[PDB]
């Protein structure tokens, strides 16, 4: 029963230089891995593994829960609700839970069963230091310590682009110099190479105004650099997690992995249908295509029957696998896609303003059978939002909801809290605007812009950036530039030998389970405002991530192109929104005062 | 891909034209059934229904589910809440969905065990406008189009008596003048006539000033001719329905249904045990006759086995089905009801006020196994509820609140937030009492009345009624008359080529379900304050539904009687509750100015 | 259907006779069983307890459920939550349900499998008296009258020690001069004595003052001489309740018992294991022996099988039956736990101060497995709690949360809303501290306590009590002397015609399962703060609870000293606590006035 540490030193230069350590061995004792993580020495963050006794095999997928517990105490106040206790999770929270969850889910080994959990407490903030990427690490650390099989450690660092240099663990202080702010997670191949998993990015409400007095405006360039930037920390931060695990030497427990299907049912399968599935595959119509689908189900669960008693959950996955390789094959071969489409190919885009009476202003989006229905709302700045968390902002004058309705892919279910789901392509929507509003003083309005996800299949959070976009503007709200995204896939299979990368354009909701990289970008004509991605590949090559970043810059640029012949500069406020530039009952106005509902002079 | 139209033309003579337009076709295309409908092009409601791919035979019921979604930003407001997002349903939403759920449910094939859901969602809305019954069409005309198995179209709409007048759809505006306020539903049959299968009625607070300055009070006949005139207009939003469908279209996918039992089982125990449980069910004493009941279940359950083997699931509903036919049967032949009363008898009365100590006013009503505690609060007017939905309502002085604990029929169950039943009876006994509370100036005080159903076995809605003007009294609140209310069924047979009706008074809960109407009336001697019907009949004689309505009417005057003789008029406010009308420490009172326990002179 | 009623006559003496009145007949019929019980005609709690019709068998233990409804109405209010209901129940609803359920519980036959369900609503409430003490002999009582197989009745009283008398169901008026408070349920043993099966008890904020002033202070001996002083109160109780009972005649339903395992399985294990198991029990070291455990399980598993086909679930009670013997057996014998202990070691201590960086005030502690974290927050007195519940108490200026995470015993599990035991443990927690804080106005601060119980494995509560007065010291809160806790067992053996007690210092969670009393105490080295008990026994020796006191208070006193050496006056407070003695922006403070994060003078 002894404490150990390890340190990550990260050097910035100029701006100093600070330090994440590392320890385990004094707090919580019985999880099944537990560490802490310090920034230098002053914000602290908890975090404990814990994994289900038994597997749970009754299920297909992994089990894998991530909490962020943030106690107010860290930041030496007591909780101001009702409750004087702090109850559910902040954005920041769920935002910090999906960005730990993103890269740990795919690490674990494919069979895995029991059920694993991890819980992460702040429970010391430095108010001028950002906890989301300092629980990430301390995330990998307690399950790396947990004897779990997973290709740990995963090193989590945030680089920001200030004043020409990207910046490790910015402070609040630093990031006021921000042109872009981007989170990445990442780990150390054998050869001693970095792996990037996940990317979470955003250029700043500083961005065009630094640019405009000298700043790099961030471009598809500039984004790669940051990237490649990021790698040095991301290996320090691996090194210094298995530098704890090595000198901890917890056991590695005895965690089964199970088979999705046997060899021999999958060979039987293929000889049973792969040329029947293989021309299947080839029907682009939907409906038309799903007939045929149907039907080899049974050609094939035919043949393998009653040869495979009980083996059903086995012929199914082995379908699946089957189907997977086949269309990746024909990507890659033809270069045609699943519904005929070709790799740089957006499927149909729609576009229009006014589409609800009315409401402040509305805009509706259509890619495909991905349908967005964006509604802006302008109050006076007395309904802006209203803060209390372990985070500095206290007040939002921007707000963005996202509802994604069962409907919206044609099935039921529960329709009430919003999911993780929505808080995060809520998040990234609204992230992707914030650079380009107004300031407070130039627009004194509370704006609360609503997408509601009517139809989905292929990156609705994009889509809700084009239609925020437009909805903002027929509401009359200045944008400084307009919004436009694209969500992008990529295959990578290596054919005899060598190996080959596919970028898809605008992929379906299928393209994403068959690819092995799935990135978001969204962005003015002159550059990235939001960018997002997830891949498990060792890495890839210079080019082809700039030919992908490229293709997808293209598809934006066009995309933004439809939208601005729906509309193109502000319209005129609506009369239904007020108007803000005793006495109010004499002038009828509420006091910046305005609540007039237009006239008031 | 097109966008279909169809319109019901609203015509209010003298107080305007106005229309209802349908649309499908450009908004959530992903959902089995889809429709929007506009109430002047201007209010907005959008409904989707949707269908689970497999059945859910593992069920007894129908699984529907009903969701109203409100957006604030259809008034063009931002949420008031912390969140400043929507989140658990108004009140209005949740009457709204049973609005809907009530025709709707019943309307579905018998048989059908596909799981459905219906969201509608209020984008737009005209403050003058009133929702709910726009979008009992939407939801009607969504699930039309979703070609499920049912008898659509449903048309909804809402007539109130302005000006000796039957208004359709009428506005806020408009109901100031209202004596009388009429949601009602129903569908057209083949042969052009129209079947009401809801009603949802009330009196309003300005019905007595209405009436004294020449208005005509709202009694059985009155409202018997509100029913038909509202026939007129749910077949003009039918046939647009209809119209709207034709246009569209949509295919009829193939729906499952499934029987309860094969017809071999019910002969099967007929002929086992039909003069056995013909005698049982003779048996008036509840407990003395389940005796019996058991038993021949036996003897049943006996001659069938093990000839059945497997078969339970149809010999309990084949039991049950039995059951219900010889207790209707012994209903219209014999004129008895199961627990030994006749068709126009009344369970034991009984009645009392100051049954709990302390508070401010309760009083206790029972009405055989139902029984009911009301207790009433008082506070100053600025313990009145404050409001920020869709609605012009933003403060209620008057608030019932209605539970209903599991130990109320003998069982376990959670205890908690309160079930949309709870909101519904809550909500009628509610509006039942509104019509006759003094008003805010002459009575300047906030008043919470609370009903506890101890018992239950009965309408413990309309007994909610009798306990809430006997407690309201109790407390010295000055009700401008008592209301009293009272729950009817109908059973309708047809005995060799004619039908016979017969109209049951104060029913059981099983005389509901043995029934092909449930009735429920509220009102003082002088007029109807409350009514609630349900049926799937295609229509009864205006002499049945006039004699239903006057029978209803003498037990409810009775009721009345019994009340007077507990209380007659208000007592002395207790000395427990507050006197309304620097210097709230001299005085002692907090400043229309009373806070004082009494005394304060 | 005719009411009963019966009186429970309390006699203090010069301090008034007050009465508890029982009644039944009149409301809530349906219940299986339903009670009312009057304090003084005045206070009113209503009570039914209602049975599931077929025993939940698929379970391993008794299924009971209370809850505890506080009805605003009670104190002639309107709830003032935004809603204008009451929802979410109070700490004072959950704590009074704990009091019913912690000895009504056990009062079930063992074996019995239906769910019951016990609902005690609090319907008038005179503002000088405390309801629980109420509800807990009215919950008795309904129960009593439902026909089921329990040990009633129970009777619940409430002795405070004013003015060095023990007042029974004291009023907030005469607690203002007690010196310690404790609620105490017992039961009347055939031959006349009362058992006492719980005690729930406390020091308050004026022990320290009264004691000052002339009043004895709570130690040992005097809170041994207020049980005896409970217990004929608690007979008159009884009493009461069994007349009640008695007058009613209620029928005993048919509730079937169950058998863990039948005698043939337990002789079979035994004589294939017991020598194996008996030495297995013998190795101190946890996993070490749980190595031959999970091994003599086999050899056992072996033997009995294929010989007990389908009687897992019998092998595996009768094994724990067994494993609890044989443990118990050891103590008594050889003196010795399963961990090796001796009956009055305490295991490895450890404390410290500024475990955490930044926060106003921290401290770890240690004991055994049980480890937990305490971290204290000072904020303005604006910042202390607000309650509006059926309570005198309106503000709460010293808070104390509870957390328990699953990890903190290796498992995964929900991590939200707080569970009824941390809000118990919680509180007593909390109760133990209460007494010796410093006044509002020589302490001008809101305090928030919070214990992160971090390892779990022997009270976690009494740990709680701990780490608090380390960690308020360690923030420079003038404590008027600290407080300590520890958790004792009691063993109860008839060996051969005589009865054998064993008292136990410090036990493990599994010492609790196998014992027959269970025990907390907590104070400083002067007196007792908080008491805690639970037990089945008929009643043990006073030399034998006198001297499990005295060894509890020697633990008690020993790690006080362990506690003493980390810190012992209060530390210098931290400069992130703010210093407390227009112009708010002149001064930089917020007005008593400081709001200064030190400076300000």
């Amino acid at each position: 029963n002894e404490t150990h540490y390890a340190e990550a030193v990260i050097d910035n230069g100029a701006f100093g230089t600070r330090t994440i350590r590392f320890e385990t061995g004094r707090l919580a004792r019985q999880a099944a891995g537990s560490a802490v993580a310090y920034l230098d020495d002053d914000t602290m963050v908890l975090s404990a593994t814990t994994a289900s006794k038994n597997p749970k095999d009754q299920l297909d997928f992994f089990p894998l829960t991530v909490d962020v517990e943030e106690r107010m105490y860290a930041a030496g106040k007591i909780p101001g609700s009702f409750f004087r206790r702090e109850g559910r999770p902040s954005e920041d929270a769920i935002l910090t839970c999906r960005l730990i969850d993103r890269p740990l889910r795919p690490s674990f080994k494919k069979g895995l069963r029991n059920e694993i959990q991890v819980v992460a407490t702040i429970m010391a903030l430095n108010p001028d230091h950002l906890y989301d990427v300092v629980a990430i690490n301390a995330a990998s650390a307690s399950t790396q310590l947990a004897g779990l099989p997973f290709s740990g450690p995963i090193g989590g660092v945030r680089v920001a682009l200030i004043r020409g240099q990207w910046v490790a663990f910015p402070t609040h202080t630093e990031l006021e110099d921000a042109v872009f702010d981007m989170v990445v997670a990442g780990r150390v191949l054998e050869d001693g190479d970095v792996a990037i998993m996940m990317v979470e990015a955003e250029a700043t409400e500083k961005t065009i105004q630094l640019v405009k007095d000298g700043a790099e405006a961030p471009t598809e360039e500039v984004v790669a650099a940051g990237l490649d930037a990021a790698k040095p920390f991301i290996k320090v931060l691996c090194k210094a997690q298995a530098d704890l695990a090595a000198k901890a030497a917890k056991p590695t427990g005895e965690f089964p992995v199970f088979l999705d299907y046997q060899d021999d049912v999958l060979e039987a399968l293929s000889a049973a249908v792969r040329p029947e599935l293989s021309a299947a595959l080839t029907i682009a119509g939907k409906q038309d295509r799903e007939a045929e689908l149907d039907r080899v189900k049974a050609l094939a669960a035919e043949k393998l029957l009653p040869e495979f008693e009980g083996r059903e959950k086995e012929i199914s996955a082995a379908y699946r696998a089957l189907t997977k390789s086949l269309v990746r094959e024909r990507v890659i071969a033809e270069k045609k896609r699943i519904d005929g489409r070709g790799v740089t190919d957006i499927r149909t885009l729609a576009a229009e303003v006014e589409a609800i009476p009315r409401v402040h202003g509305s805009a509706l989006f259509e890619r495909g059978e991905t349908q967005i229905l964006g509604v802006t709302t302008l109050n006076m700045l007395r309904m802006e939002q209203q803060l209390d968390t372990l985070s500095p902002v206290t007040r939002k004058r921007y707000m963005h909801n996202y509802n994604f309705p069962p409907y919206s892919v044609g099935e039921t279910g529960r329709v009430g809290s919003p999911k993780r789901r929505e808080i995060g392509h809520g998040a990234l929507a609204e992230r992707a605007i914030v650079p380009v509003l107004p300031t407070r003083e130039e627009f004194p309005y509370a704006i609360r812009q609503v997408s509601e996800a009517l139809g989905s299949n292929g990156s609705t959070s994009m889509g809700s950036v084009c239609a925020s976009t437009m909805s903002l503007l027929n509401a009359g709200v200045p944008l400084k530039a307009p919004v436009a995204g694209i969500a992008m896939g990529l295959i990578s299979q290596e054919i005899n030998g060598e190996t080959h990368y596919v970028a898809l354009t605008d992929i379906l909701g299928a393209e994403d389970a068959f690819g092995d990289m799935d990135f978001k970008v969204a962005g003015t004509k002159e550059f990235v405002t939001a960018l997002q991605l997830d891949t498990k590949l060792d890495g890839i090559p210079a080019s082809v991530l700039a030919a992908a970043l490229k293709q997808a810059r293209d598809a934006r640029l066009h995309i933004l192109d439809v939208m601005m012949e729906a509309i193109d500069t502000p319209d005129e406020m609506s009369p239904n929104a007020p108007r803000i530039i005793q006495i109010q009952e004499d002038t009828g106005a509420e006091i910046y005062i305005g609540a007039a509902d237009g006239p008031a002079a």
